[PDB]
């Protein structure tokens, strides 16, 4: 069944979910702490996700930008509304379609600020990856943005509030409020791509509302849509002076007022502490962490000195012990749970977890 | 309901479809000759599309490529398969996702023919308008091409079978033969776009096969869902040796086969014909057409001398008499209804079709 991947990864073909669990084509059940990397925020097989799936597909599915159909218009004002900064969203099909109108955005607006074309530079940061007309410095480094910054020729700030890729590494204290100063200060706009830490993934709806900034744009993916394809770019004031499909805002909707809700951000913070104990109590038996790092159910446990670089090999023994988690680079684990993950999912996967790192120094 | 446009086309709000009818959201019935522009080839609610979304959302949404699971596995050998000429295939959100990974590919391959930065060129044709590194020419001119090509700077030739936005030109006889004959010369890629064109609506389930040339790469878009957001680039093996999620691929497995079948590029040339007799009683009435061109139910009516630039105001009196069609620019009426419209649907559309043009007519 795998053998017709010779016409398109871990060797695992998933048939089934329910909730942070899913089973192979062969029946064999797994603790999901990755979540689709951080798409699946209510889990897999989510009765209102799928009921507002289901009541969708035998109405409309698509209408072009040419006609109008209600749930994308309601969505639209749902997700201005939720962001409380936006004035306009532009709807699309993925984080990817997001990423690139908002770079496409930021060049009109700087064109319409008179900027000539050496002018219109973007700073983005190492380890993030989106992205000629790019500067890369260092993240949580604001010297090193001053720096970037002094000759006037940058139009954007682009950065993710944590470094999913990149080691799970959050903004630090006041760094994006620094980015934020340092844009006014310069006429830049900030754009924050919230694809892995929105969707209150990091215990708000939105991350940065914890960094205390007003953004001018927004990038999400399909964690809008609880793992339907969807994406959207949310635009501010500075820019919005400057479409989607029912089938997709029919789900969006259940998934943004879901994933805003009190419940969602208690339950983040609820696991994010279990698991965080669960690191520390492997930590203390096999010495194997150097810190855990990130915001709600967006971990990375940093390995330490001696299991630099093993990230992949415990990730291989943790699928033979029925847990699917993720790394982020060879030296961390991460870990991007659904959010509404249950204290027994989080126990069971905690206990996977130690089985992985216990065989895994066995082994060596 | 339209007023919350203001966060986010004519002011019509479409609410649910069966076939090629779709009502808004007022209970107004309409005859749909668009089909989302060029999208629900089986038209709206269609049982065999419906089911297997339904049934694959009660399963699984989404692994992201980190993992496997079977329908992406089984749409890409299908779509292979059907392709003939195809190795392999990247599933991706949208044709705009597709065009950009074509684009890439062309340019990785350049590189690795060892094709300096200035000699990766990619012609594209006025009037289509995917697209620096671009060269841009007028459609059907194989000299105008040639002389394009001439400098060996070319990677790669882009183009659409028949241009659905630039008045439905459909490429003239031997014209993607000689293409293919000058790619072959200058050592460059030919690149189809097959978003609109594609996926049965010229009577065969790929367009470029009535032009009897093999490319090495073919873009499709959301026609290959029925609607479902995908896209897909299929790479021959020139590009083959240079993702998706389930939910979209299950309803593509479903379309893929539909579309392919000997009913549906039956009922393509039936009702082709039909509407091509339409607008022929339609144009003897009212002279309204200087002529009809495209290929099964990819249509193009050309305004006469005495209708210049006249479409959008004809298409406006469609929606007053319950249709909806489209235009190609200013001229040109554009019809690309579901391949599945039957007899009745047609009739009805072509008598309110005459309406409209009654109608315009009457209040000049």
């Amino acid at each position: 069944l795998i053998s017709l991947s010779h016409y398109y990864p871990r060797q695992v073909v998933l048939e089934r979910g329910q909730g942070a669990r899913v089973w192979d084509s062969q029946g064999r059940e797994f603790i999901d702490l990755a979540a689709g990397i951080a798409v699946c925020g209510l889990g897999h097989n989510d009765p209102d996700l799928v009921a507002a799936l289901v009541e969708q597909a035998g109405k409309l599915w698509h209408t072009s930008n040419v006609f109008y159909s209600a749930p994308p218009l309601h969505l639209a004002e749902e997700l201005v509304k939720a962001s409380r900064f936006a004035e306009r969203v532009f709807l699309c099909n993925s984080g990817a379609e997001a990423n690139e109108v908002a770079i496409k955005m930021v060049r009109k607006w700087a064109s319409s600020q008179g900027r000539p074309a050496d002018k219109r530079v973007i700073i983005t940061f190492r380890g993030s990856f989106h992205g000629g007309g790019f500067r890369y410095i260092d993240f949580n480094d604001e010297v090193q943005l001053e720096t970037a910054m002094a000759a006037g020729d940058v139009a954007a700030v682009m950065l993710e509030p944590i470094q999913g890729e990149g080691g799970v590494m959050p903004a630090k204290s006041g760094f994006l409020k620094r980015v934020r100063e340092l844009c006014d200060q310069h006429d830049a706009l900030l754009v924050l791509d919230e694809i892995q830490a929105g969707m209150g993934r990091t215990g708000t709806l939105f991350a940065h509302w914890q960094d205390d900034v007003v953004p001018d744009m927004v990038t999400l993916a399909k964690a809008l849509g609880g793992g339907f394809p969807i994406g959207a770019m949310l635009a501010g004031p500075k820019v919005a002076e400057t479409g989607g499909n029912p089938l997709a805002a029919a789900v969006a909707r259940v998934a943004l007022r879901k994933l805003a809700s009190s419940e969602i951000a208690a339950n983040v913070s609820r696991q994010s502490k279990a698991l965080r104990d669960g690191f520390a109590r492997i930590n203390e038996e096999f010495g194997v962490f150097s810190e855990v790092r990130g915001r709600g159910l967006m971990l990375g446990a940093v390995l330490s000195k001696d299991f630099a670089g093993q990230a992949g090999a415990i990730l291989d023994h943790a699928a033979g012990q029925g847990l699917l988690t993720l790394q982020a680079g060879p030296d961390v684990l991460r870990f991007v749970p659904s959010l509404n993950i249950t204290d027994e999912e989080v126990a069971e996967g905690l206990k996977r977890l130690r089985a992985a790192i216990a065989a895994f120094i066995a082994a060596r």
